[PDB]
């Protein structure tokens, strides 16, 4: 199960390489491929990902890793180790590896396994998928860290369906943000594009990732993707198929007249007890202007959630929550109001 040796670049790459094993693949796609291995010293179970680099874009994956390895936070994967090794098709391709924990599914997996049996997954599974992946933002969008992902979707969200747990990974298109520097607005998967993006804006936020949280909270609670267009054009006109038409002085301060469709509509799940909740924090994930989205912290004290501090809350499969839920890191708690404090911590 040893890697081998001949196919590190260096000796460096040899020498971490010899660090783990491979059990098996994973999954692979145009991103690369993602082996299960297991670090030697720990039996610890690892995804070892072969990076597929796109020269039209600058791929950041190995830095930001390594600056949220500081971090340890729960709901982020974690820089175990990082080497080069030479293609396998054709020796001359030298390319990246990263390490890190395992997680043995992807949302977008996890939730497809409901739905290809004609049910919606779980609302308490849901809920705490959401507050996971709310987390994981609100660690990213601390001006200690300031990393915009720019890319989040149902397959960068891994989970644990088991334990309830969430990661979030896949920062090869992140970038730190600045109001005073430019961004291309080409990132994104298109279904998870904030309108700002859409309209071509080459500045920017970290609210673009609130809009992508919220497209995947639908996307979660309908089955497929909310908003699912054939185009730049085609994908302002979903959003606000489904939205409504936001006003005149909002689409220019971005830059057909619909009514929009009622969540009770899109969803049509009439067992969701606190349904009124979901849709309220929904809504307020899914602003047009990136300044009037919720913020993290603020939505993780969100009514929606309230169930997730309560001991007796189980998941599906009877287990206990996540512990890690409300261990918050102290470069967030710092941060917090007095309020989102008393409420989390
Ligand atoms: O589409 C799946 C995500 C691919 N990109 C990715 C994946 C990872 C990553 C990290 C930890 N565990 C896993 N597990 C896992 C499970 C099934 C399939 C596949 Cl492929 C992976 N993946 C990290 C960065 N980037």
């Amino acid at each position: 199960m040893s890697l081998n040796a001949a196919d590190a670049a260096d000796e460096r790459s040899r020498k971490e390489m010899d660090r783990f094993q491979v059990e098996r693949m994973a999954g692979q796609g145009t991103f690369g491929t993602v082996q299960l291995g297991k670090e030697k010293s720990t039996g610890m179970s690892v995804a070892i990902k072969k990076v597929i680099q796109d020269p039209r874009f600058r791929n950041r994956e190995l830095q930001i890793m390594q600056d949220l390895a500081v971090l340890h936070h729960p709901n982020i994967v974690q820089l175990q180790s990082y080497f080069y090794t030479l293609g396998e098709r054709d020796r001359r391709d030298i390319y990246l590896n990263v390490v890190m924990e395992y997680v043995p599914d992807t949302l977008h997996r996890c939730c497809r396994n409901y739905y290809r049996r004609q049910v919606a997954p779980p609302p308490i599974l849901i809920k705490v998928f959401l507050f996971q992946l709310i987390r994981s933002i609100g660690c990213l969008h601390l001006p200690s860290v300031n990393v915009c992902h720019r890319d989040i979707k149902p397959h960068n969200v891994l989970v644990n369906e088991a334990d309830g747990t969430l990661k979030l990974c896949d920062f090869g298109s992140a970038k730190k943000l600045s109001p005073s520097e430019p961004n291309v607005a080409y990132i994104c998967s298109r279904y998870y594009r904030a309108p700002e993006l859409i309209f071509g804006n080459q500045h920017y936020t970290t609210s673009v990732d609130i809009w992508s949280v919220g497209c995947i909270f639908a996307e979660m609670m309908l089955g497929e993707p909310i908003f699912r267009g054939d185009n730049s054009a085609g994908q302002l006109h979903e959003i606000v198929r489904v939205l409504g038409c936001p006003s005149r002085e909002v689409l220019r301060k971005l830059n057909y007249n619909s009514k929009g469709i009622p969540w009770s509509s899109v969803f049509c799940d009439h067992s969701l007890k606190d349904a009124k909740e979901a849709y309220d924090l929904l809504s307020a994930l899914l602003q047009y202007l990136p300044e009037d989205r919720m913020k993290p912290y603020e939505a993780l004290c969100h009514p929606y959630f309230d169930e997730l501090h309560d001991s007796a809350t189980k998941l599906p499969n009877n287990k206990d929550l996540p512990e890690d839920l409300f261990r918050f890191l102290p470069s967030e708690i710092e941060v917090m109001s007095e309020a989102q404090k008393a409420k989390l911590v």
